[PDB]
């Protein structure tokens, strides 16, 4: 049967100074599309995020990485494409808040209903709502959790927690900012006790600081919520030998891997943009990172290690990986750090991809949660905030931009943005979509009741 | 009975607030996307470009005008959706010069190929490509151009001119500017005498004011281009009433329609955007241009119009329709003016829709030359450019920042944006694909050469 293709080459076809050179298409495409539709059942959902990654960011990790006629193998390669809608609700109001933060816009995806910035796993009214990583393991999916940020963060945090506010990490933080939700007040827990209630097969990230913390309650007090961990059963590792080493990861015997303290460290380094950059300072080559180490799984590993042994289970599974210093680093202002982990992520899209096509029973699905603020300009823009000139692998200068904020980072943007798809139920991603929605296919999908 | 559907609505199914509330699908998609995929040969194209509509000029208008969870019934209805690259190529290396002009790109969609901004119709080695409309023409389909900007603007003009700078618009500008192409010089003439040359069946826009000048060589000689216009044969009309008494449109009796001087008058009114307007003025609420008139055709008039004199022609027929001030207003940091734009486009592409949908034959394309400057940003920003707050139609504050210029114009930007399309061949615009692209699949949809 024509089981399903991936867009095997969209590089420009030849010499871009000449007619017809810049093309990235061969021939018509009807029926390649024809044959990449199907609503038969998705036995396993991966769901790759870039954190902030709109198409301005992968315009600009492309020009420089692969040159503005090249081609991500992961990324550009899914056939399916749509836009969609992250707004977030005014929690006074329930009124449209127009840019999203990283919690409600994960929240919409992860449980269909939208909520408030800050909010994880509850709607405006501070109910929760099941997430589809609950859904999934309450059908007897395989279930993985990986990202390169602390697990605590918006993003792996609204698969596993359900609190009034992103900041409510661990014990402490939970009593102070979510006293409702804080164990020694009857609540669920902190984001990392809920993480651990949770029990997802394979969770991969980092965030190992909080997991010092002592419960105040609960059959665990006392302990650190790592000292809970390895109590309750979880095979933690905190290293790539170690993870390599593990064969199994199901439900009594659960991989927790915290690779670092925080963040998993960046991919790429750069100096920071700067204001007239461009015009100011010399172009930028980045530089690989002298600290990343073999001893760091990157995030292609552990997306390789989380599908092997999330595979065994029979069911099929649920994969949310995140690409998660894109959002950092372009918070940061820093478009080498940026543009290194969008590659990143490249790569973790290729494996997933590989998989995927070799198993003909996979949604895998890449998008990003919300725009941001980075923009591609003219080489000799005069501009009132950030900007930075580069040398991309077309021996060119392009030059980025930072210009939403005269503070401490640069803000999020409410554009829509693309959302790409290969598998079944990929369709449903193509036109205007909105974030709560994906969550809907998802579950249709996999076919959870 | 096989129809292909167009979206007929994908606002936010219910309450927003609510669980599957902001969904804007109803049900799976597949089978709807299999009735969108024809191979089949196209008889017309209509291509309607919102000059600088990207991605955030979308969401912007649409948050504004239709609310967060609205639709507009003509840009977001369009089942077939990818992103495509739009960079320019610079003069002297032959690299890629990440940001466009108006007029490059231009060049990208109507010729095949790669050009330097500013160019109109030649490669980088200022050598003239034959335009789609030109090869539309030549094949013995009806064609039209209509755009509320000047008709010497770079995107009309594209598919009609080839000279070396954008800027050469009648006999002086291209006697000193494009002194090869200059008609006392030998050359092909200016913008507007390659335009009268090139009698497209229906062209329709502003611009009048180079019609003013007289010809310095040439049969017409001493006489200006408007007397020389007459002469040719063509029907001239300068405002509604005359533009609907025209009865036909064909190469015995070809159509120019000059409806103002310059630039057509703009939808709504606005002031400009403020360095901190968002916290030191009152939000705005947008307002109708007193301007705008019952004597001055409005783009969805003037699309009809074209549509009608162009659709009896049984050959079929090419028609470009520009929504051109989009871009000028985000220029201008003017928010209202930039939305009112963009929802005078949505009106044109609805028109365009109601067509191609009866007639079963028509492929539809809908998207922008490049990306512009406005983010939407939170309510709270502190940002260093121009921000504006406005009440939108959710009854919430919307901020709109335009972040890349100290100087006088707001810069467009390279991020890859938005490509929609219906019809037949529409496939061709689902996933990465390049604006040069785009030439081909109207090529090959309408069986040329
Ligand atoms: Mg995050
Ligand atoms: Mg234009
Ligand atoms: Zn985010
Ligand atoms: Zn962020
Ligand atoms: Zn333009
Ligand atoms: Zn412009």
């Amino acid at each position: 049967t024509p089981e399903m293709p991936v867009l095997e080459n969209r590089a420009a076809q030849g010499d871009i100074t000449a007619p017809g050179g810049a093309r990235r298409l061969t021939g018509d495409q009807t029926a390649a599309l024809r044959d990449s539709l199907s609503d038969k059942p998705a036995k396993n959902i991966i769901l790759l995020i870039g954190d902030g990654m709109g198409d301005s960011e992968i315009t600009a990790a492309r020009n420089y990485a692969e040159g503005a006629g090249g081609f991500f193998k992961g990324i550009d390669a899914l056939p399916l494409t749509g836009q969609y809608t992250h707004y977030a609700l005014n929690k006074k109001t329930g009124k449209p808040d127009y840019v999203t933060d990283s919690a409600a816009s994960a929240t919409a995806w992860s449980t269909g209903v939208k909520t408030y910035n800050g909010a994880l796993g509850v709607d405006i009214h501070e109910k929760d709502h099941p997430t589809i990583l609950e859904m999934a393991k309450a059908a007897g999916l395989a279930t993985g959790n990986v990202s390169t940020a602390e697990l605590q963060g918006a993003t792996p945090a609204a698969l596993v927690a359900h609190v009034t506010s992103r900041k409510c990490y661990g014990p402490s933080a939970t009593s102070e900012k979510c006293p409702g939700n804080a164990l020694e007040k009857g609540g669920k827990g902190s984001i990392t006790e809920q993480l651990l209630n949770a029990r997802a097969d394979v969770t991969l990230g980092g965030g190992a600081k909080t997991f010092a913390e002592t419960a105040t309650a609960g059959e665990w007090q006392g302990k650190t919520l790592r000292e809970q961990a390895e109590a309750r059963g979880y095979q933690l590792v905190s290293d790539a030998a170690s993870l390599n080493s593990v064969t199994e990861a199901n439900q009594q015997k659960p991989l927790l891997g915290l690779f670092a303290d925080g963040n998993m460290p960046v991919r790429w380094l750069g100096p920071k943009a700067t204001y007239h950059g461009n015009i100011d300072k010399p172009a930028v080559t980045c530089t690989p990172n002298p600290q990343r180490n073999d001893s760091v799984p990157t995030l292609a590993q552990m997306t390789d290690k989380a599908i092997e042994l999330l595979s065994k289970n029979e069911k099929g599974f649920f994969l949310q990986v995140e690409g998660a210093s894109i959002d950092k680093q372009d918070h940061a202002a820093n478009p080498c750090g940026q543009i290194g982990e969008t590659v990143d992520l490249d790569e973790a899209v290729q494996r997933a991809l590989e998989f995927a096509k070799k198993e003909g029973n996979t949604l895998v699905i890449v998008t990003a949660d919300h725009a941001h603020a980075s923009q591609i300009v003219a080489p000799d823009t005069k501009a009132p905030g950030l900007t930075q000139a580069l040398n991309t692998k077309d021996g060119a200068v392009m030059v980025m931009s930072y210009g939403n904020s005269e503070e401490d980072s640069q803000e999020h943007t409410g554009s829509q943005l693309r959302i790409a798809a290969y598998g079944p139920h990929a369709a449903n991603v193509v036109g205007l979509t909105d974030q709560t929605d994906l969550f809907y296919t998802m579950k249709a999908a996999l076919g959870l009741k």
